[PDB]
C-alpha cells in the first residue's frame, strides 16, 4: 500500500530506539514487541528477527483484529501477553472518524466479522464498545492494562503495563 506517513515513520522510530535498549538469552524475548494494523507493503520492511512486528504478516493481522475488536480488556490483555507485546499503535486511521476513510471495516473482516452485512450504524456502535474505542478515542483512561506513552500527530503508543 501506499508509503507510511512521516508520524508512523516517527513512531516506529521512537519505539525502535526504545526497545533497542533491551537486552536479553534470545529465548526469553517476545514473539514481537509492537502490534499494529500494518499493511503488507510497509510490513516488509520492518519484519527481522529484531521481533519488532510479527514474524508472519497474517498471524499478526489477526492477532491485531482480534486485539482490537475485543469487547473486553480481559480478552485484549490475552492476547497481547501471549505475543509479550510492549507497544499497541493506534491512528484516526483504523478507527471510525470517517466512515468513507476507515480501516475498521477490514479489520472487523479479519477478525472474522460479517461486517458488510451491517449498516454503517451497526458498524459504528460497534466500534464503540471495543477496546480499541476504549485506546483511542478515551487515551485508555478506563483501560487498567493499557498506558498512552507517546503520540505523533494522531498516531498515539500505549504501553501494556505488566510487560
Amino acid at each position: 500500500g501506499p508509503d507510511l506517513t512521516e508520524d508512523w515513520k516517527e513512531a516506529l522510530e521512537w519505539m525502535r530506539t526504545s526497545l533497542e535498549e533491551q537486552n536479553y538469552n534470545p529465548y526469553e524475548k517476545p514473539e514481537y514487541s509492537v502490534m499494529s494494523w500494518w499493511d503488507y507493503g510497509n510490513w516488509i520492511l520492518y519484519v527481522s528477527k529484531k521481533a519488532v512486528v510479527a514474524n508472519n504478516f497474517q498471524a499478526g493481522a489477526v492477532d491485531a483484529a482480534k486485539f482490537f475488536t475485543a469487547k473486553s480488556e480481559d480478552e485484549a490483555i490475552k492476547i497481547a501477553k501471549k505475543r509479550g507485546v510492549r507497544y499497541v499503535v493506534t491512528a484516526d486511521e483504523i478507527t471510525m472518524k470517517d466512515a468513507n476513510n476507515t480501516k475498521f471495516p477490514a479489520i472487523m473482516r479479519i477478525a472474522g466479522y460479517n461486517v458488510d452485512l451491517m449498516t454503517e450504524g451497526e458498524i459504528l456502535n460497534f466500534f464503540n464498545h471495543t477496546v480499541l474505542y476504549r485506546l483511542h478515542m478515551e487515551n485508555a483512561e478506563n483501560l487498567t492494562h493499557f498506558r498512552l506513552v507517546k503520540e505523533f500527530g494522531d498516531v498515539k503508543i500505549f504501553e501494556v503495563v505488566g510487560s
